[PDB]
């Protein structure tokens, strides 16, 4: 069924709320057994969003391997994600451990640092050029090399040295700065735009290791992200563009992480997002 009367359909019955349960009835449950460790309390954020043991990023060392994070491997789509919780004071050094050893390009942050009067992530990356940042527990050194800030998303250029070898790489990292405090924007214009300027980037292509995304749980509008892109790349890969599922896309993402879509109103933010982006890939 084509995605845009499904989506008139559900809005005129006004059932957005019995779909999104459903949704959470079929989704997956697999162990998070290394998540529930009592030496790892502190690199959670949220005692109820957890990875799952079989598709979590290890971290390359033999004390502690342990970060909040997920790989989703999209087969027929061919993309990969990372999806991360914003990271705490105790696990800054973690998150670039990550990046580095999973060769990543691109980290997409979809929250600001406060959000509703409180912290919703630490403070990860250094703000101005002369003040880089060293993390000694994983032995990195991280500086702001440029700053581009734009009416809607702020585009930043990173260079991360691995301070054992004296390697370096550049990193990008992309900030949706506009999410409103409380419920899904009205449009999801400046949405599409900044997922655009991503994939312009390279950061989502196969040359590079997966792309890091995170907000605050890294589940609600991080898997927004990534439902919308996937679903877009399908459209145009497929002889028949309307038998892309959102709600079968969905599911399957959901096999790699918990929680993905937090509420009924960012489903149909999704949907809207996919129906107006595609009037794109179908070629205007």
């Amino acid at each position: 069924m084509e995605m845009e009367k499904e989506f008139e359909q559900i809005d005129k019955s006004g059932s957005w709320a019995a779909i999104y349960q459903d949704i959470r009835h079929e989704a997956s449950d697999f162990p998070s057994r290394v998540a529930k460790l009592p030496k790892n309390k502190n690199r959670n954020r949220y005692r109820d969003v957890s990875p799952f043991d079989h598709s979590r990023i290890k971290l390359h060392q033999e004390d502690n391997d342990y970060i909040n994070a997920s790989l989703i491997k999209m087969e027929e789509a061919q993309r990969s994600y990372i999806l991360t919780q914003g990271p705490l004071p105790n696990t800054v050094g973690h998150f670039w451990e990550m990046v580095w050893e999973q060769k990543s390009r691109g980290v997409v942050m979809l929250n600001r640092v406060m959000e509703k009067g409180s912290l919703k992530c630490a403070q990860y990356w250094p703000q101005k050029e002369e003040k880089e940042m060293i993390f000694e527990d994983t032995n990195l050194k991280l500086t702001l090399i440029s700053e581009d800030i734009k009416s809607y998303y702020t585009v930043r250029q990173l260079e991360l040295e691995n301070l054992t070898t004296q390697e370096t790489r550049e990193i990008l990292h992309f900030h949706y700065t506009t999410w409103p405090d409380f419920g899904v924007p009205e449009s999801p214009a400046s949405f599409l735009n900044f997922l655009f300027k991503v994939r312009e980037s390279g950061s989502l292509s196969p040359e590079h290791g997966p792309v890091v995304v995170h907000c605050s749980a890294g589940i609600g509008r991080s898997g927004t992200f990534c439902l919308a892109d996937t679903c877009l790349l399908l459209m145009d890969k497929r002889k028949d563009p309307s038998s892309v599922d959102i709600k079968k896309v969905l599911l399957e993402m959901r096999k790699f992480r918990m929680g993905l879509i937090q509420t009924a109103d960012q489903l149909r933010f999704s949907y809207l997002a996919v129906i107006e982006g595609a009037k794109f890939i179908m070629g205007d």
